[PDB]
């Protein structure tokens, strides 16, 4: 029962957490120890009530990231949408979907990506975001709809994540408002990284306890 | 593109039959020739409002069944949800659902439905209901949630369609209103059958083409 699934807010130093079928509203404190919950936790199908009769508001969302606007996918197994989110707010709509990945994203036809995706966030550069599967990644532009590049290793990209447990998967991440930075979750633990839009960087170095160091997230993960 | 999925509509002599994402609502007449189209081709979408954003306003129907009342199961690959269809009107609306099969109806875990249904239809015994996949059927209650018997090759149960081509597989059903018969189709074929529950009989003969007999259908299928 951990996070499954993130993107951030348009409003600043805000992020949405998905864990279960349900999800919280925090302000993250990227450069500090203060996170608190600004909403929730609280089910899918009442927060978002766009997602009620949806298989995402009886089953929740396993992966997501932050488009522009007050939009971004979401996705759960083999389906996906793109929603407005329309956060501190309840005009909440869907855009786009339910939809396969397959229909939503074509080039992820007989990839791996194509069932089930395990997370995401948006990148600095253009409309470009990095996913995940299993030891895999892969880098697109939403808007264009293309694959950047070759679907490649994890390590490929990420050197700094050889040896550690996000080496062969990771379970959720999002995009920080520091720039180039994001969260990568998986178990009880969790990263915070600077990456390097087509460029092969590595940083930053305590992969640390989730709830050590997120204190807004005491009692809510493990959620069973 | 033929028929995926039916019900027997509450309404006397009318059935709803799902083609690809379309529907199309039908006086099926059965001993008659005025076998007529009441609405549609008309997308789920639209049709059903209570579906516009769900993975079935999306894909369509893949297979269905009447309960009691203006109910029906209403699937779609691995999903399924049971909706008020609220004929001749605007007011249809999800009951219960979305959820997977395997969580709407327990029984069928482990089994070859759990990812999918093929056909089925309403028996005339008190809350039964007839399920095929394959060359397999179940038998089933969906008010006390079980399996009446296990689950056996469709020959098994409906010896009459031992050497037809329903004894693989049926892409469709639906119960008609004159007792105990059913309609099965399969690519340009269809068969009116006469069944017995709890005993293993014969019949109806004549596997015919559909457009054969039903006039109302021409035009509509192949949808292509
Ligand atoms: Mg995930
Ligand atoms: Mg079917």
């Amino acid at each position: 029962g951990y996070i499954n699934a993130a993107f951030r807010s348009s409003r600043n130093n805000e992020a949405y957490l998905f864990i279960n079928d349900k999800y919280v509203l925090l302000d993250y404190a990227p450069g500090t120890s203060n996170d608190k919950v600004l909403y929730g936790p609280s089910f899918v199908r009442d927060g978002y009530k766009s997602l009620a009769k949806t298989i995402f508001g009886t089953y929740g969302i396993d992966c997501s990231f932050d488009t522009e606007y007050n939009e971004a996918f979401i996705f759960y197994e083999n389906f996906c949408a793109r929603i407005d989110y329309a956060p501190h707010s309840d005009k909440d709509k869907i855009i786009s979907g339910p939809k396969k990945i397959a229909d939503m994203f074509p080039f992820f036809k007989g990839t791996v990506f194509e069932n089930g995706i395990d997370a995401a966030f948006r990148s600095t550069k253009g409309k470009e975001v990095y996913l995940f599967k299993g030891d895999k990644y892969a880098r697109i532009d939403y808007l264009t709809n293309r694959l950047v590049q070759n679907i490649k290793s994890i390590s490929d990209g990420f050197p700094c994540l050889r040896g550690t447990i996000f080496e062969a998967g990771m379970d959720s991440a999002f995009a920080s408002h520091k720039t180039n930075e994001a969260y990568l979750f998986k178990g009880e633990y969790y990263a915070r990284i600077n990456f390097t839009p087509g460029s092969t960087n590595d940083i930053m170095g305590g992969v640390k306890k989730t709830l050590d160091y997120w204190p807004s997230l005491r009692g809510i993960i493990p959620l069973e």
